[PDB]
């Protein structure tokens, strides 16, 4: 008998192939917002949190969950008009 005791593991992960295009400062990417735009978020939201995630398709994505209940990103009410 040999091995440890505190501890030993519990972590997995793996990221084979991913690269893509940053940008950076100018106005913000529409490539991007497409994306965002194209899955069901509004356009100021998606380009907000994507300036926030530094333009980010998935990153914006979770700001865009996580912030999805946001007071800061103002949004409208909801009468009998669009249900």
């Amino acid at each position: 008998g040999s091995s440890g005791s505190s501890g030993d593991a519990v972590e997995l992960f793996k990221k084979a192939n991913a690269m893509l295009d940053e940008d950076e400062d100018e106005r913000v990417d529409e490539a991007a917002l497409r994306q965002l735009t194209e899955m069901g978020f509004p356009e100021n939201r998606a380009t907000k949190a994507l300036q926030l995630n530094h333009m980010s398709v998935p990153q914006a994505m979770e700001w865009l969950i996580e912030h999805a209940e946001d007071p800061t990103i103002d949004t409208p009410l909801s009468g009998p008009s669009s249900g």
